């Protein structure tokens, strides 16, 4: 007995439709971004959600996450490594936040040294990270809550204030030319590498797929959620990613504090009288992000305990303190994020390069997890056709293949394109982009593959799937990339 209206689903993963942080670096590509979101959604997004779902709704596969899906078609070795890119990609994916944080931070305090100064960013980055790390440790009773209050408060609220700020400003006066800048210049070197920010925008969906089952009539109900979710995300990202763009042109947009910058600019027009108001908006931005980050600190390692229960994970990488919160991982990833935070930022050209690079690294890591999803999916399609699926991509072995084949392509393309800069991401220069990024990525691709062989007597607890019904307060106000799916019921609780 399970019923989930198409809108019920939308509401659940609708939470990702908002990626303000990256709004600045979507703007760098001027007007093209509507193009780019179109690709993303049609060639990637969709396909991803399409295949991910069919795999989720398979007899015995609902409780998996593509540790499940993959480990059946591509086999074990592949599920562990693939499922580790749900967790790994997020260690790097943190950077972006920390920068956005410091960017807002800086604008609040008339301290443009928080963004600019790399030496100060690092020290300031960890301070904020390992602080949140602390709090979260104090049990995750709160997270969910704060997040529901936070994302409301901050990520949601400024958006209205931007639309209204940009829209009214566009009313009269004046910066990017809307006519035909629509297509990126394949004329120039770095033109694509931006995609990264756009693919990132869509990654995550695989999370809320299994949510399919509870659904009520996957058939249409579902390809529609996507159609609407994709359209909604494009509209939100298009209106925002552009606002900033209209009032700052491509060369000098600040990647991290780029958002607050747009407000300070658009405001200095509405009536300098309330120019300070912008400072207040920054506080809300930093708040929303802080809440979203704090929710990440704990979550995806819980997502990743399934590997431990199967021994897969080291004998030492399995322990939770009164109230769950397995800590070997949480504290472990924190080091990777901290160690990486001291490498990327405190290293290359300036800042814009450190921000954009962080996205590529996170996207590249996630790409690995996806490649298997598409590859294994086709294995499913073709090696296990006689099987039990609640949701079936609608068309036939054909559409199914061509659909899955397309997405794999889009990924690949995103993977490559990830690796060639223009050398000029608004000043800071990618002289060191392609390398640091090769050694950084090759360094990780390396982790889950080594842990496997390393070594092959059980203990832990039970994990209880979560559903449009359990679901702690305001889970879904969370990002899909990061929600875990199940409570660490130890002591039975």
């Amino acid at each position: 007995a399970k019923q989930l209206t198409l809108l019920g689903f939308f509401a659940i993963t609708a939470s990702m439709v908002m990626a303000v942080y990256e709004y600045p670096t979507f703007a760098t590509s001027g007007f093209s971004l509507v193009f780019f979101l179109l690709l993303g959604g049609i060639l990637w997004f969709i396909p991803v959600g399409l295949c991910a779902a069919e795999m989720a709704t398979v007899d015995g596969w609902e409780e998996g996450g593509v540790f499940a899906w993959v480990s059946n078609t591509l086999g074990p070795r592949w599920g562990f490594a693939a499922i580790s890119f749900g967790y790994l990609q997020i260690a790097i994916g943190f950077i972006p936040m920390l920068y956005f944080v410091l960017g807002a931070l800086s604008y609040i305090l008339k301290w443009p040294a928080l963004n600019e100064d790399p030496i100060t960013k690092t020290i300031a980055a960890l301070i904020i990270l390992w602080a949140l790390a602390l709090t979260q440790f104090g049990g995750t009773k709160y997270t969910a809550r704060i997040a529901k209050v936070g994302f409301f408060a901050g990520i949601l609220l400024p958006a209205f204030i931007l639309i209204a700020l940009a829209a009214i400003y566009l009313h009269s006066g004046a910066i990017e030319m809307d006519s035909k800048t629509f297509f990126p210049d394949f004329s120039k070197v770095g033109t694509l590498v931006v995609f990264v920010a756009f693919i990132l925008s869509y990654m995550g969906v695989e999370a809320s797929a299994t949510h399919v089952n509870e659904m009520s009539n996957p058939g249409r109900d579902y390809p529609l959620a996507m159609l609407l979710l994709m359209v909604a995300a494009i509209c939100l990202s298009s209106v925002g990613g552009l606002s900033i763009a209209m009032v700052i042109p491509g060369n000098e947009i600040n990647l991290s504090a780029g958002v607050m910058q747009t407000f300070t600019v658009l405001m200095s027009h509405v009536a300098p009288e309330i120019e300070w108001t912008v400072r207040v908006i920054s506080a809300l931005l930093l708040l929303g992000v802080l809440a979203e980050i704090a929710s990440w600190i704990v979550g995806p390692s819980r997502g990743m305990y399934v590997t431990a229960q199967k021994n897969l994970l080291p004998a030492a990488f399995a322990k939770m303190n009164k109230n769950g919160v397995p800590v070997t991982l949480v504290i472990s990833q924190l080091v990777i994020t901290s160690i990486a935070l001291i490498i990327l930022t405190n290293t290359g050209g300036g800042n814009n390069m450190s921000f954009l690079i962080a996205l590529a690294l996170t996207v590249v890591i996630y790409l690995c997890a996806y490649f298997m999803l598409f590859i294994g999916y086709i294995v499913l399609v073709l090696k296990h056709p006689d099987l039990k699926r609640t949701f079936n991509i609608p068309g036939g072995k054909g559409v199914k293949l061509v659909v899955a084949i397309v997405g794999l392509l889009t990924s690949i393309m995103a993977f490559i394109v990830s690796f060639l800069p223009p050398d000029n991401i608004q000043g800071d220069s990618t002289d060191m982009y392609v390398e640091l990024l090769v050694v950084s990525f090759l360094v990780v691709l390396a982790l889950p593959f080594i842990l496997y062989a390393v070594h092959d007597a059980n203990t832990g607890v039970t994990l209880e799937p979560i559903n449009s019904q359990n679901a702690p307060k305001g889970h879904f106000f969370l990002h899909p990339r990061a929600r875990s799916p199940h409570y660490i019921v130890m002591n039975d609780k």
